[PDB]
């Protein structure tokens, strides 16, 4: 409720840029010394996007434990996320080692491999059932089991095997197809339909490790996805939409990874998505089918 009154006041005053710049100014600044070591240069996709030392995910190998990935641990909401960059050709084994070690069940990919003429993420999962991937460095095998291709997103079932122990795990891949970099999703409905598909899969259960969320840099689209989810969860535990302070939640998330939400329009969209999602949280179950129909996911 209060977020909705704030939304209309910011909209009618045309001050989303100023509100967003305020968040940038107030955001935490913590050291990223490991990310900046010379030996880790080729493990970072972008020179200006690094994990903080205090929240970085450490790989369980004595050689080099570095991956560009951050644990966003939302204490009040009681949910954690791992936000990471799109893996590079040389860090795909590290990525799946992280998924294994952290016991994640879901990977949310919000970008395409090719965007705007450039390669934004390595092809880190197999595209054909009969062409499985072996990651020699980390001793992992990855097989495509099936995929469900909808109009704007795809859900894949993957099998991840630890070749040292022969244990296997099902990993769900939720792949958003039409959310461009530095933009907001096309509609709250299509975004919320996707978010609730991730939720319904069980991938966010506290019984599993944290869901892995990435785009190319792991901060813009990834931050928008996690901000909306966390705000809806906070509202859900209290059953009180007016108790959620979305800018405070975003500043809390930014204690764990720099730069989350990259444009003023992504911040504005986050308000829109949380305000709409609140209808479901507060007991209008029918609204979820409305999002699905407006999503045209079968067209
Ligand atoms: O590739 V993302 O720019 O949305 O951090
Ligand atoms: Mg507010």
């Amino acid at each position: 409720m209060e977020m909705e009154k704030e939304f209309e006041q910011i909209d009618k005053s045309g001050s989303w840029a100023a509100i967003y710049q305020d968040i940038r100014h107030e955001a935490s600044d913590f050291p990223c010394r490991v990310a900046k070591l010379p030996k880790n240069k080729n493990r970072n996709r972008y020179r200006d996007v690094s994990p903080f030392d205090h929240s970085r995910i450490k790989l369980h190998q004595e050689d080099n434990d570095y991956i560009n990935a951050s644990l966003i641990k939302m204490e009040e909401a009681q949910r954690s996320y791992i936000l990471t960059q799109g893996p590079l050709p040389n860090t795909c084994g590290h990525f799946w080692e992280m998924v294994w070690e952290q016991k994640s069940r879901g990977v949310v990919m919000l970008n395409r491999v090719m965007e705007k003429g450039s390669l934004k993420c390595a092809q880190y999962w197999p595209q054909k059932e009969e062409k499985e991937m072996i990651f020699e460095d980390t001793n992992l095998k990855l097989t495509l089991i099936s995929e469900d291709i909808k109009s704007y997103y795809t859900v894949r079932q993957l099998e991840l095997e630890n070749l040292t122990t022969q244990e296997t795990r099902e990993i769900l891949h939720f792949h958003y197809g039409n959310w461009p970099d530095q933009t907001a999703p096309e509609s709250p409905a299509s975004f919320l339909n996707f978010l609730f598909k991730v939720r319904e899969s069980g991938s966010l259960s506290p019984e599993h490790g944290p869901v892995v969320v990435h785009c190319s840099a792991g901060i813009g689209r990834s931050g928008t996805f996690c901000l909306a989810d966390t705000c809806l969860l906070l509202m859900d535990k209290r059953k009180d939409p007016s108790s959620v302070d979305i800018k405070k939640v975003l500043l809390e998330m930014r204690k764990f990874r720099m730069g989350l939400i990259q444009t003023a329009d992504q911040l504005r969209f986050s308000y829109l998505a949380v305000i709409e999602g609140a209808k479901f949280i507060m007991g209008d179950s029918s609204v979820q089918d409305q999002w699905k129909e407006l999503s045209h996911e079968d067209l």
